[PDB]
């Protein structure tokens, strides 16, 4: 898989509500950097972060995706709106751009860029 294909597969698996399978594509020691939040290290901790918000529906819209590098290694840039519905009916739509470093079909780092104030406002009941 190319870097681009790896990230497309990651995002598809998230959108298929398959968070385990999505996180399998993250390196065991992935650096997961939500830029305005504390950094998460490792696959297991990334998987835990992704389930801190209990969602019943998830739709991460990819507006644009493009990669640097070559067929084996590169950085994939994404422009997204991450939509989700929580158990309680809270609906969120977080505008975010993300950079994913990929080597040989594994995401070694994931850096997401968004405004935390907006995220918090949307989480407010």
């Amino acid at each position: 898989m190319t870097p681009l294909e790896t990230v497309q597969l990651f995002l598809a698996r998230v959108n298929a509500l398959d968070l385990d399978g999505a996180c399998a594509l993250l390196a065991e020691d992935v650096v997961y950097d939500n830029v305005p939040m504390p950094t998460v290290h490792g696959r297991a901790a990334a998987r835990a972060f992704l389930s801190q918000l209990p969602a019943t529906a998830i739709d991460w819209e990819t507006h644009a995706i493009a990669a640097t590098g070559d067929a084996a290694r590169g950085t994939v840039l994404t422009e997204r709106t991450d939509r989700f519905t929580l158990a309680d009916g809270r609906t969120l739509a977080i505008r975010v751009m993300g950079a994913f470093d990929v080597a040989d079909g594994s995401i070694t780092a994931w850096r997401d860029y968004f405004d935390l104030g907006q995220f918090m406002a949307q989480m407010a009941p």
